[PDB]
């Protein structure tokens, strides 16, 4: 498993700020938008997008406040990254699009999805944020980390202070053990405590238990929106997941119209580290059939 990032960079100015993105495969045709979650950033993408860009534009930016992006005093509620999110797609003036999403990254891009659904070719997601009814939905292994990430006091001396999102969370969501190269990766956006403002709000805006009740509404008008459409969609699942059990993804891949599932082996959350050359190569013969009349 590769742990370069070999992708130039590219930025785009923003409202005002800079956000970093790779950019790679043909310019002409449908873009392939890769977006990130919590707490990684393009580099999650870095195995996948080369099994894609051979035959499709691939397009993957860093979050505000991730990766190689500014980091403005905000926030960074969910809110804010809408609005970043939607200026970015703007700012490059992409069209219709196909969506590979992950954890908040999906979050992002069903959101758009639901308000832009002309331009929406396809979306390929894993691991990704629905509503969890209740505490006891949260898988046992990791309810009382997140319990206590969900505090300002204990959760930001976690997150922030002892940056254990980073250094426990993170390699806690990969079966196989990340390299100290990798590592060193994920952690270059976060060696500044004061940056690591996202890492924190970020678990306090989850879904959970009824709370925070706006971002609840939100997906679940997403969730009822991917119900009711028809656009093709890619269902990745590892086991035993974290956000996706594989009851919920057998359950999904049935209730949401023309979807198709892939099983990945093993896998918690960062499912693109324990087999990508499996996600990369279903992504692009997957793109290809969207081509197909039928
Ligand atoms: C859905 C969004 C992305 C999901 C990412 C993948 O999710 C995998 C789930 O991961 C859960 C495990 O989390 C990290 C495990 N872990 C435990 C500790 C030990 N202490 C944490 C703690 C304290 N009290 N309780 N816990 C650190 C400490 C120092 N001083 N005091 N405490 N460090 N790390
Ligand atoms: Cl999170």
């Amino acid at each position: 498993i590769g742990t370069g990032f070999p992708f130039d960079p590219h930025y785009v100015e923003v409202l005002g700020e800079r956000m970093h993105y790779v950019d790679v495969g043909p310019r002409d045709g449908t873009p392939v938008l890769f977006l990130h979650g919590n707490p990684t950033s393009s580099y999650v993408w870095r195995n996948i997008i080369p099994h894609v860009a051979p035959t499709h534009r691939c397009i993957a930016p860093d979050l505000i406040g991730m990766g190689k992006s500014d980091k403005p005093d905000l926030g960074y509620f969910f809110d804010d990254h809408v609005r970043f999110m939607d200026a970015f797609i703007e700012a490059l003036g992409l069209e219709e699009v196909v969506l590979v999403i992950h954890d908040w990254g999906s979050a992002l891009g069903f959101h758009w999805a639901k308000r832009n659904p002309e331009r929406v070719k396809g979306i390929a997601f894993m691991e990704f944020i629905r509503p969890i009814p209740t505490w006891d939905e949260w898988p046992e292994f990791a309810r009382e980390t997140f319990q206590a990430f969900r505090t300002t006091d204990v959760g930001r001396k976690l997150i922030i202070d002892q940056n254990v999102f980073i250094e426990g969370t993170l390699p806690c969501g990969v079966v196989r053990p990340l390299t100290e190269v990798e590592m060193d990766h994920y952690r270059e956006p976060f060696l500044n405590p004061v940056d690591r403002e996202p890492l924190w709000r970020f678990p306090n805006e989850l879904p959970i238990a009824g709370e925070p009740a706006n971002i609840v509404a939100l997906v679940e008008e997403y969730m009822d929106w991917l119900h009711q459409s028809p656009v093709p969609k890619l269902l990745f699942w590892g086991t035993p997941g974290v956000l996706i059990p594989p009851a919920e993804a057998a359950r999904l891949a049935k209730s949401l119209p023309n979807c198709k599932a892939v099983d990945i082996g093993p896998g918690l959350n960062l499912l693109q580290e324990d087999n990508p050359d499996l996600i990369g190569s279903e992504i692009a013969r997957w793109l290809s059939t969207l081509e197909i009349s039928g």
